[PDB]
């Protein structure tokens, strides 16, 4: 749940 | 699911 | 896109 | 898939 | 959250 | 975000 999270946070931001 | 899965194809286009 | 990630956002801090 | 959407399910326990 | 976790949940479904 | 983009269209396929 970290890692995916993580990544959501940088599909958002970018 | 049509509109989500717009959403998130357009994210994916990063 | 930016309503979307503000409730994944959300989503992820929970 | 499998584990992507147990971890969805995870989070959606908010 | 609520109505994007049912979205999310019908995508897992498929 | 290429695998989890990946398994997002997988999963938006329907």
């Amino acid at each position: 749940l970290k890692k995916l999270c993580k990544l959501l946070k940088k599909l958002c931001k970018l």
